[PDB]
């Protein structure tokens, strides 16, 4: 018959979310409660009712007693898991109480950047039993699992936390137990507002002010340099994300600014060609369309993306 | 009844404060004095009264004698704690004297950048007992805890150090002992003065000198390029800090320079529009307002932030 | 006679492909099935039919029993192999079932950048037996080897996976067993399209718009600065790749833009030299060739590379 | 009575000096000679007169024999000390010969950047006895301590090496032994000459050549851009050093170039204001002062810093 | 008498050459054959003639039998040596066969950048015996030592590999054995050709095209900005190398472009001063010298360095 293994996972800290590598790092405590009647013991008066063991000697005790422990893996773990504590408390009954304090990076494969920077992401930790459900069954250790209240993350804000149990078939034919700690997080837009939206909007607004100088050459030089600035912002954005196979809301926003700036160069080349061919009066009359086109083009663009993505 | 565990923590070095990741790194010595009568021993004349042990064999001795050690965790630790020394001296009485020399990063979750770079921050190390207060009670080891006199930090300056004891309920239902080493540090502003204030002030002051050329086009070109430089400083500042969800004193300062520069472009476009419409005499008379507005706008802005933040 | 060693390798995650260092990193599970009759055991009723061991004690058991284990090496491994699990299950029969869960970087020496960014690459993991084929023979553990379906890689897309067995002669005179897990991957061009092709095409197209202004000096200034932008893109590309001893498709593409831009400066210098020598009418007539040359030169260049590389 | 512990430290390599973090890294060999009569042994003919032990088993032998070893700490060490060799050779007499080969970073708290880049710095390694002087006394192991002849450091040049013994009171009430290996190193100025002095001098000299064009507007544009270049060099310099609370010779040098460039903008604004107000003859006569002021200002500045710092 | 220790070292991979830190990283296999008659053993018929050991238990066996192993050090090693395999096979005779598979960085102190990028460098691995030549003598294990055929290095090309034996006196009075694996490597110039020579040559050639416009002011502006580009290339080059105390061929090349560009500014200032003083005809006649000087100056410079360095 199978023995119930009580799994509990609590994230104390978010040491960082690295969206370029699609992983996240936490400081966490894993807690297990497992009753093995074979490990039960008798004690003399004065002698303790609870035996405390370093994992090393407790595993060495299990091998001796020919007992199989609920060997588990953090399925989505990455690199080195640095351990703080690996302590066992064994009661007279045979109840094993295990605590595992660690720092570790975990794969974040649920990353969907299509709406970046207005995106919401799913982050999880998968705890799998190496042995199948006929031997060990994972149960939810109540009153422990979740996320702490001093996570240390400033950009991300955790919207909800969940725990559930499911099956996996990684090393076995038959179903094997899997404990899941899941959390959803959305982004604080302040960085994007201050470093990307406000600057891009300023460059566009103060560039439009110069249309009132009525110097077509000067607009051409301005739109040309503006195009270079947007290409530079395009590199600034791309450095935050992985080399995705798909278009971002931000990517569509930058391609939009490229198109409008390209047309600004084209139109003002045409108005200055009119001036060069002794048609200054005509270019000046058409200039009202060029001056009111600019704000309408960027405002039409903003409504196009907002529709295309929402 | 509970046994008194004497905790002492001394920070020898500050290997660095990383404000982008909100953590700090220290070289420290942890000192514990714990009397366990069960560990007492007899000795013959001439034979030593003090037994020296490597943690490995001392823990192996505790497991043998069925003794529970005051298992502790550095609650706010991050990653790998690289150890230099883990040495035990056991007296005939049963007094365990433990020394733990390490290099380690700790979470700095008390980071408040709202007044950056004129900010004061709290840094701490939390030492928690895994076992509750009915088993072990942490006491303050006197004459040891604090911060050394060659910390190696150049930007930060420690204002005060404190040690105290409190309860925690991390793994238990009932209260458990927690030792706290806290320190407050303020920043040396010289870097910000030399690399950010002086340059930004120079760009503004030498740009104002060119107002005396009375060339409105030249002011427009200068304010436009100045706006680009401020956007670049905006990125230089943002790279020092995390992607905060809130506004910095520095952020307000940069947004301010954007607004004033935006208006400088707008005003000088208007003066040059006057010159283009055969109203050069009028633009020249108004120019006194444009020339005296510039210094007043930046000086009014500086007094607005200084009021809004203090 | 030689004993069959059943090798199985499964890649769960691609933590990254680093093309500058020509290596890749995976999270993988190694599975071995090996029957050693010498390890067989008798059991009493109630006592388990399968003994579970930590690698440490199982190797200690092999040394005791004077048994030689199929010692292996990951031939193309690099640096530290961080291990998650190293577990042995020994059946009454003497069937050793070994599981090795790890994170590791592996050399990618098959890297051919000649067609970058339209390149397809071979990535493999080599598992070698230290002892020759007279002692141990590697066999393919069926229904396990391959690559998972949540690899976490965004730029690369795996086209096919293969497993095969071959000989090696690394430490021995005679042939020794080698297990091979191979995979082919092609690149998602979206990053190159969005950050390199679209910008380079825009700079070229909007620069051509200005030819309609008929200002030869302005074209010279524009082509000069365009040349600097392409040199900057040249550095942006070179930072992604190693310092190769051969020419890339991308390198040929950039050298092409340098040549065309060089000639644009040369031609427009000539047209402006005509204007300076009172031959404005002649320069204006020739200008049709200069205006239609530009698009044809870049379109002729694109067909030249596309032929020279395909 | 106290036993003499012979300490010897030899630095084979300087893996790097990181002045931003104020630390340095070495590959070194620690050598200890300690006679413990209790460890003495008898040997049979043919049996060795010197017993060789891995530190692990030698410490295990000391615990058994109830002997206290001279437990030491590298006081100024930082992070992980990677070990190559930890070997003990025990003679029939009881003379312990210990060798410790390691790679490690050490705190450099003696860093004085006030004269950078013409600075000389003190680097040391502190080896402390955990037990006081009544138990163990450190002595200087003769003919071993120092620095090798293939250190691998290219920027720094070691001027002298010293060894001495002093007391410390880190974990004890009474004085405890401390071994010191100290070295002084000065900087090779070639990098600063080639990448900072020559460029800054060229920008200044070739900018002065343009004064002979007698175009005041052109000088204003040149000095404005020069000011931006110096702000960029200011960032290039600041990236090499920590965020110091004090002024560098280099910082004074850059602030100087800012002031002179600021005045160049101011003066040439004035000369062009004269030209604009029909006083070109006056501006042209005063221009001799503006042309000879420039070289004298930078040469007067250089003599001011050279006095203020030496 | 001394026992022959057969050393063999094979480099499988070059994980990288870091010329800024003057070190290199390899994946290598160390092989030792050492006959110790004391380790010989008896076996019954059917029982194995070869005993296979994990280094841990084999060293524990040597300590037990009171045998001294040929303790060695990788003299030029740096940081952590990550081990893949540490396996011993002991024959009935007492022949120890040891295999050490590792990833490690080694100091490269033979680095001579004086002719960079046309430089050839020496790279080596030093394997030293801790015990002197009276105890152990290193011999060359034949048919193993060298470098593999899938090194994975793209920039460097290995010209030759050598193995030899020499003495060292690191920890002893008398000579001690040292095994040497040496290799020479030259650089693939393609990176330098594509990213540094072609761009610098283009900037120079297309800048010369504009001399045919006969606008002295425009040449001054072009040479001024060219000087800034060369200062930027000067930083791009310096970032690849350590902060050397000597001049590079590349450094001489950049200082040369600074001088020629400085003179271009000077000459064209003079020609424009002639035009300003109503001597346009004279400046136009002298212009032939200025136009033909430019190509001759750079071609004379290139022949000067090529002579000064070869
Ligand atoms: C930059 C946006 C500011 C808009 C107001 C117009 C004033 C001029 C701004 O400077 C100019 O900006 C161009 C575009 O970035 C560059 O091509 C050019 O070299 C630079 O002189
Ligand atoms: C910029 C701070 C220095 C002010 C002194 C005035 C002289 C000219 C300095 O160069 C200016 O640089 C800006 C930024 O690139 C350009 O927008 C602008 O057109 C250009 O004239
Ligand atoms: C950037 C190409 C955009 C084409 C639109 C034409 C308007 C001018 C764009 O600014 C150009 O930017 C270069 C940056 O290097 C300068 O060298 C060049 O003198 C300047 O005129
Ligand atoms: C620039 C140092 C070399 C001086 C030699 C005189 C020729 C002109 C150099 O081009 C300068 O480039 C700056 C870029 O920042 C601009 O701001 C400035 O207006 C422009 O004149
Ligand atoms: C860049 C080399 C190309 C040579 C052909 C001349 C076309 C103009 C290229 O733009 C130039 O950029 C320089 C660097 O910023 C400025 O100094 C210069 O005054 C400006 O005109």
């Amino acid at each position: 018959e199978p023995s119930d293994v009580f799994i509990g996972l609590k994230i104390d800290q978010i040491t960082g979310i690295n969206q370029k590598e699609e992983n996240f790092s936490v400081v966490g405590s894993l807690r297990i409660d497992w009753r093995q009647p074979l490990l039960a013991f008798e004690h003399a008066p004065g002698e303790p009712k609870h035996r405390t063991y370093t994992l090393a000697t407790f595993l060495k005790l299990l091998e001796e007693k020919q007992i199989r422990w609920p060997a588990f893996t953090y399925h989505n773990q990455q690199g080195r898991m640095d351990f703080q504590n690996r302590l066992i408390s064994l009661s007279e009954d045979g109840t094993v109480m295990y605590l595992e304090r660690f720092t570790s990076t975990f794969q974040a494969p649920a990353f969907d950047f299509r709406l970046f920077p207005f995106d919401n992401q799913l982050f999880f930790i998968h705890v799998d039993s190496i042995f199948p459900q006929h031997l060990f069954r994972f149960q939810e250790m109540q009153g422990f699992s979740g996320l702490g209240d001093q996570l240390g993350e400033e950009e991300w804000i955790v919207t909800e936390v969940n725990t559930h149990l499911t099956t996996h078939n990684e090393f076995t034919k038959g179903d094997a137990s899997r404990f899941v700690l899941e959390f959803h997080a959305e982004r604080h837009l302040n960085y994007y507002l201050m470093r990307i939206l406000i600057p891009v909007l300023l460059i566009i607004t103060v560039s439009w002010f110069t249309f009132f100088l009525q110097d077509y050459t000067k607009r051409i030089d301005l739109a040309g340099g503006n195009l270079l600035l947007f290409i530079a912002f395009n590199f600034t954005i791309s450095s935050d994300l992985p080399r995705l196979g798909y278009i971002t809301l931000m990517d569509a926003f930058l391609v939009g600014t490229f198109i409008i700036t390209a047309l600004v160069v084209l139109g003002n080349v045409w108005l200055r060609r009119l001036e060069n061919h002794g048609k200054q009066a005509l270019a000046r009359k058409l200039d009202i369309y060029a001056i009111t086109s600019y704000p309408l083009a960027y405002l039409l663009g903003a409504l196009t993306l907002w529709l295309l993505f929402f």
